[PDB]
């Protein structure tokens, strides 16, 4: 339902918009990193977020590094059966090349290039795609204007050649968070959002402010992930914050991947040990920050 009737997504005038040109807002869940918690990911599990949770929205976590993709490709074909369970779903699937610890993007350029090809060409006819090429570049040596956009005026053109126009998601500065400097020197292509991420453990003022700022030079913005607990995914729930920018997500018109769906014993994690990994879960198995997630996505 949700992608036939939505269809292809596109940007105008600095917002996410359906085929018939209306705004439209994307809620959903991130994995955890498919190569620890990649049972979690699969159609039954996928089709239980969808009618349970309601979600709109899957993102699949393909760490580069930390033991994915890089040290062992084979989580490429969990994203493909992630994108393939999206499509008989019906719903919008995020191609997350996942990087972290190697901070800046350009140190796996050639393999993301290679990646985004095989990616592109494979789904590229279909509306459900939404590529994300830099999950958090990092560091104080990876700016905007050195690093990131030149990367991305790499991998965009091959991902172009296979798929003219759906989304591009780009990670920014300072694990996602530096959305000003970007908004400042856009990117040329008119399919492109910028990423921002952050966590309700911070205090967001200033985050929203900046967020708003980049919106303001015309760019559009997804969070393509956001937690309940501290920026390290660890270390308690803050509710009350998350709500705050909930709420701010939704006056703003900002679509958004939840991290994550796991069992890990970390505050961010949305399910309890014992979950099914196919779905069907009771409230018990829910962690606090799972059912204050799906209860977001349930009234939405
Ligand atoms: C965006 O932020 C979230 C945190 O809010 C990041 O997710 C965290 O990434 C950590 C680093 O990969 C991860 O910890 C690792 O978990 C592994 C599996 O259990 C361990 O083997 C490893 O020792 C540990 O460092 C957190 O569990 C996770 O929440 C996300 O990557 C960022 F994009």
């Amino acid at each position: 339902s949700v992608v036939e009737e939505h269809g292809q997504l596109s940007i105008s005038n600095g917002e996410l918009v359906n085929e018939r040109g209306e705004q439209v807002q994307l809620k959903g869940m991130s994995s955890h990193g498919l190569q620890w918690y990649g049972q979690f990911v699969n159609y039954e599990s996928m089709k239980w977020l969808r009618d349970d949770w309601g979600i709109n929205v899957f993102r699949a976590a393909m760490y580069t590094s930390s033991g994915g993709y890089i040290d062992d490709p084979s989580v490429k074909e969990k994203v493909k059966e992630a994108v393939e369970a999206a499509i008989d779903l019906d719903i919008y699937v995020i191609i997350d090349w996942h990087i972290l610890s190697d901070n800046d993007p350009n140190i796996y350029k050639e393999e993301a290039k290679d990646f985004f090809d095989e990616m592109s060409e494979l789904y590229g006819d279909y509306p459900n795609v939404i590529y994300e090429i830099a999950n958090e570049p990092n560091g104080s040596d990876v700016t905007w204007g050195n690093q990131i956009k030149p990367y991305a005026e790499e991998v965009i053109p091959i991902i172009r050649n296979n798929d003219p126009n759906n989304i591009i998601i780009v990670g920014t500065g300072t694990w996602s968070q530096d959305v000003h400097h970007a908004a400042d020197n856009q990117l040329a292509d008119p399919n492109v959002m910028y990423a921002f991420h952050f966590y309700a453990g911070t205090h967001g003022q200033n985050l929203r402010d900046q967020v708003d700022y980049a919106l303001d030079q015309g760019a559009a913005i997804f969070v393509s992930e956001w937690g309940t607990s501290a920026a390290t995914g660890d270390g308690g729930v803050f509710l009350d914050e998350a709500q705050v920018w909930i709420d701010f997500m939704d006056e703003r018109n900002l679509s958004w991947a939840n991290w994550s769906l796991t069992h890990k014993d970390e505050s961010s994690a949305a399910l309890m040990p014992g979950a099914n990994p196919t779905g069907g879960w009771t409230e018990a198995e829910l962690s606090p920050s799972g059912t204050f997630v799906r209860e977001k996505i349930r009234e939405s």
